[PDB]
């Protein structure tokens, strides 16, 4: 192998730890498991396959925030198992199956893909809290993963954008702030928006400054009703939730900027979020029913505080206690039930 | 894994999962047959061909995880286009990919002067991830075709200039974002009786995602192909954005630009609403970008948070539906004509 | 040397001028000074690293715009100097600090990085009044001006690139841009249009700004991260920053949707009359103080609205009439001593 060039069966530590680039065989099978990466090192994946057994992460990548250099992934497949085990309980032993684990990372990750992680695909974390740490997953495929991407808290500033989801429980588990998730394409997920207290992938810098980012231009289909296979009952670290397609639960958070995004067969619970704010589901198509499918539901102390505007859809989308003067234009079939939204 | 000018290109993608063009090199291809996922690397190589397309058929294989993926790559359809040819069932051969089944990348390939659609997608049966990026459309009658049931595709960051149709829409659920347009005549065509509807016929159409595009000089003051467009069993006036199918729901449509740019809400399914959202509405003077709604539907649309000028027209939505109040408000029943 | 690999401490300039497409050694360190190209190349940078000395720029692009063949740089970090001395005045004399100079540009820059420049680390220009541009992907920190495109380039497209400490990330003069899911931190300005700037190039200060800037983050502007004067130097002129600078009364204002603002101030100084601006789907958030300020000129103020705009209490709007804010967002206030240019 001339230096760059790492062949399956060869050690990817050592491989890492030489190069600054290494390009893979093209198309060629690799087999990893807790490879180790303490420098900024380029991977060109060339159209390769990585397979894994037993705990992961398959990668674990421990970043300098002082390195101007970042790792690069790109054009790269990880799988993580077979079709997913989709009833079984959640748990932190299952937290491992991770494809990437990384620690303050300065890291792009480009035209890759990610099949079948009993956890989360991507997980990135912060050492310690405070965003220089620039983070960029664009133009990846996820599909029968547990969790598509976890920020933890502290990584802030990330770009997650035009990547595809499909059959995943939860595609963002969203614990930092300040993201952009533009131009994603969701369908067949219980959840494409996760947030709350009390979160799996915290990471060391807890629950600090979270969500409060920009939801712009996605789509997220069928996440209750008409092809997503995922329990709705999921198991954080001290209780149950019930998930839906946009999730948020945090008295001390406020939600992300919601615009331009397509909801057909959602379901969204804003069930407490940070009162020194507004929310405004803006520009959106907001598609649902027959019964209570795609239902958009806020609880009743905050409604005042929720606008939908611009928004276009059918009478069968149920919009449920957000009050009538803030839908303009007419949207749904309006209803109050203080019984929803239901954590 | 490398593929000389001259060689075979089917066998050489019968042979390698991968493959890596002569950059900067000049290949010759007609016909070229795909029948298992292979990814190109091309390097900034550039295909040309001659007779009747597509440059490249590709038989997709829904079951395989690996998806067919092309980078870097620039197509050459044929000379500057004769924008006066009336279109016709043999001009639609004239692509440069016809997939079938795709489960398809491209990214940064260009597309020049494509008697057809530059890209065809159809689906053999009703019911494959589509990722579109990156790509130069120039001199096409068609930039990208999607059929029924294609769908879920993304195309996003695309540039499209002087093609008659960037986007021939017939497959639902597509998300189409941050695509430049300039002097076409048409960014978006959706209706009943289209051409590339493939196998799975027109199905489930439409109803995707149309965010932060820019459509300009559509009608004025660039566009050089007609207005007039021949369908399989009528001839149309196309408009930037004409939609005409009383079965199919409009995309979500937020964040656009129209300079110059007129739409044409003819038909759609009466169980929706339709939104112009936080559009950049800009026209006239005279009749130039104007936005047209039929006046049976006039009341399910709606202009919310749209700034534009005086001269830009729209016609046929009610004042109470026009949030701020944009542009110069008109009543007229006889637009929008198909 | 095979042909298509350029090695460093050999010419660039002939390496660019002999070959269609140019592959760099994966990782390397070059030190380039005042190359230019001349003819369409492509340059797959595979992860090296540009340094420089002197005046720059590292590279000048002599485009042709008759030639389909677009200039490509990928996967290339460009470094201007060490840490940026924001204190200095700006002057003709930083101007030169570049990483990349193009004239009649048809050029597509993907995946790459630009550290510390004392100019506008991308510098685009026509050389006559009336060729796509693509600038995506990219890191710039620690530069003066992350992108400035001057008059008559016009039509490209900006989006998904990530700016930190930057003066200035968007030097506008050219119309026509999309700039779309942009992600800014700790940068005085996010977007400057005026007249008598910088960077214009020949064509000059000719039909410009409209555009479109959708889904973009600006944060930390003017508060809580940026370490950037608010007091910049123009040409003839010095005027205070904001995240989002407008001051011409001959251009009009992008279209503006779906923007994040927080600590984010704006100032609409003045713009074409004919016409209206609407901050669409936008986050706002303020305070305490007068920290993320948006301000409209009150003789234009009846022609701007927020539409769909979340925001805090603490976020202070300025002149827009109370009617043109649907929903309610913010504390709304009137003052006609702003905005100040
Ligand atoms: C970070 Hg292992
Ligand atoms: C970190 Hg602003
Ligand atoms: C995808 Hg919900
Ligand atoms: C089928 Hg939406
Ligand atoms: C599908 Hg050839
Ligand atoms: C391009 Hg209309
Ligand atoms: C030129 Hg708008
Ligand atoms: C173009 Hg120097
Ligand atoms: C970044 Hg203001
Ligand atoms: C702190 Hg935003
Ligand atoms: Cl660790
Ligand atoms: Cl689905
Ligand atoms: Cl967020
Ligand atoms: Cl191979
Ligand atoms: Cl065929
Ligand atoms: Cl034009
Ligand atoms: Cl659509
Ligand atoms: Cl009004
Ligand atoms: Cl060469
Ligand atoms: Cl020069
Ligand atoms: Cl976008
Ligand atoms: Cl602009
Ligand atoms: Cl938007
Ligand atoms: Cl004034």
């Amino acid at each position: 192998s001339p230096p760059g060039t790492l062949l399956p069966g060869q050690s990817p530590d050592e491989a890492f730890a030489r190069n600054s680039v290494v390009f893979l065989v093209p198309g060629a099978e690799y087999n990893w498991k807790n490879v180790v990466i303490r420098k900024p090192v380029w991977i060109y994946g060339n159209g390769a396959t990585v397979k894994t057994s037993g705990l992961g992460p398959i990668i674990h990548i421990m970043g300098d925030l002082d390195n101007p250099m970042d790792v690069r992934i790109q054009d790269l497949t990880f799988i993580g198992g077979d079709s997913p085990d989709r009833l079984v309980p959640f748990s932190a032993v299952l937290t491992n199956q991770m494809a990437l684990w990384c620690i303050d990372p300065r890291i792009t990750i480009r035209g890759c893909s990610f099949y079948n992680f009993g956890g989360a695909a991507i997980y990135l974390e912060r050492s310690e809290r405070d965003g220089r740490g620039q983070v960029m997953i664009t133009d990846c495929r996820f599909r029968g993963c547990r969790i598509g991407i976890a920020n933890g808290g502290s990584v802030e500033y990330g770009l997650a954008s035009q990547n595809n989801f499909s059959d995943c429980q939860i595609c963002f588990n969203v614990v930092g702030g300040n993201w952009t998730r533009s131009g994603n394409v969701a369908s067949n997920c219980r959840c494409m928006y996760l947030h709350t207290q009390g979160m799996w992938y915290e990471g060391a810098a807890g629950n600090f400054n979270p969500a409060h980012g920009s939801f712009t231009s996605n789509t997220l289909n069928h996440c209750d009703y008409g092809g997503n296979l995922w329990p709705t009952e999921f198991q954080l670290p001290d209780r149950v939730i019930n998930l839906a397609g946009f999730y948020f639960d945090n008295a001390a958070a406020r939600l992300p900027n919601f615009s331009g995004n397509s909801q057909w067969y959602g379901d969204m619970k804003l069930i407490n979020f940070l009162p020194d704010s507004t929310f405004v589901i803006n520009g959106g198509a907001l598609y649902g029913g027959p019964g209570d499918t795609g239902v958009i539901a806020v609880a009743t102390a905050l409604a005042a505080k929720v606008f939908v505007i611009g928004c276009q859809g059918n009478a069968g989308q149920q919009i449920v206690n957000v009050p009538a003067a803030n839908i303009i234009p007419e949207v749904g079939t309006r209803k109050d039930d203080a019984t929803q939204p239901a954590a």
